[PDB]
RNA sequence: UGUACAUA
């Protein structure tokens, strides 16, 4: 019988079984539940450099078969912690013909953000010149955008330059990206994590489609990311539009979170305008802060307000208000709205 | 009373 079946028959008659010991039986041992297991505390514990080194030139030789097995993945993996250093550059080249297509695989995608985590920047760059050639599929893709993420936050931005000028490819891909749910990802990390000369053109790009993109599902985390990541001119240019149109972006599901995003993130100046545009007269119109604390989402927009103005912003806020407290206790939820408003109107 | 990602 082999040593697996061997093994996994009696467990503790073999306490003794070492690395060393595998050999042959290396490929069946990392797509098993409990050889995975064995080899992986294995590698953990031990401290033999020679009894680690032995199964190495087996998982080179089965890189493929195991980079994308549900038990192989966590072997392959175990080599490109730090204190593996020395077989970073040999396991890097066992599978990087085929990195192209591992980016896409639930198990294998794994092993190569493992990598990205832990290997000095050549390799790095030697991964990311695979991933060059699917870039703009994989930046869309549930296994694909977290490579490319990982590349993101672990590269350095000068070298990264190839995805943001995937992002920038055409017209449309930034608006493309930014409303899906995996390319959205993409876009957050550069904004985290890319040079402000990278990233204006990106914004820039962004601000094109603003509106459309504010009130996604999806790109209404991307524009939340450039209200915290972008300059004061972006913060600037998107105040000023979401003021001007302060009830349409207030009572919309997703543009909502996005005025909440300007009211944290904003200088005094920013919130003035808010609030301004919010306690505004309009002359045949109850004003606008009111008709928002009637409203599914835009009452949560009054709220944060409440709480992110200066006490000196409130006092226009509270002014406004106070008259049409008693109407707004009538319509649903309108009791549990100025519940939580209670503290300013004491 | 309101939004988003992959393993045993
Ligand atoms: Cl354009």
């Amino acid at each position: 019988d082999d040593l697996l079946t061997r093994y996994r028959a009696n467990p503790a008659m073999m306490k003794n079984l070492k690395l060393s010991d595998i050999r042959g039986a290396l490929l069946k041992f990392a797509k098993d539940q409990v050889g995975s297991r064995f080899i992986q505390q294995e590698l953990a514990s031990s401290k033999d450099r020679f009894e680690k080194d032995s199964i190495f030139d087996e998982v080179v030789s089965n890189a493929d078969e195991l980079v994308d097995d549900i038990f192989g993945n966590y072997v392959v993996q175990k080599f490109f912690e730090y204190g593996e250093e020395r077989h970073w550059a040999r396991l890097v080249d066992a599978i990087i013909d085929r990195v192209p297509e591992y980016a896409f695989q639930m198990y294998a995608c794994r092993v190569l953000q493992k990598a990205l985590e832990k290997i000095n920047e050549p390799l790095q760059i030697k991964i990311l010149s695979q991933i060059r050639h699917v870039i703009h599929r994989c930046m869309k893709d549930q296994n694909g955008c977290r490579v490319v993420q990982k590349a993101i936050e672990k590269v350095s931005p000068q070298y990264v330059q190839f995805i943001v000028d995937t992002l920038l490819e055409s017209s449309n891909t930034i608006y493309e990206m930014s409303v899906d749910p995996y390319g959205c990802r993409v876009v957050q990390r550069c904004l985290e994590h890319c040079s402000p000369s990278q990233t204006k053109p990106v914004i820039g790009q962004i601000h094109k489609r603003f509106d459309e993109i504010a009130n996604n599902q999806y790109g209404n985390y991307v524009v939340q990311h450039v209200i915290e990541h972008g300059s004061e001119e972006d913060r600037m240019v998107i105040v000023t539009r979401v003021s001007n149109n302060l009830f349409e972006f207030a009572t919309h599901k997703y543009s909502s979170n996005v005025i909440e995003k300007c009211l944290e993130q904003g200088a005094v100046y920013h919130k003035s305008m808010i609030v301004g545009a919010a306690c505004h007269h309009q002359e045949g119109s109850v004003p606008i802060v009111v008709q928002m604390m009637k409203d599914q989402y835009a009452n949560y927009v009054v709220q944060k307000m409440f709480d992110q103005v200066t006490s000196e912003q409130r006092r226009e806020l509270i002014l406004t208000v106070r008259p049409h407290i008693p109407v707004l206790r009538q319509f649903p939820h309108g009791k549990h709205i100025l519940a939580k408003l209670e503290k300013y109107f004491q």
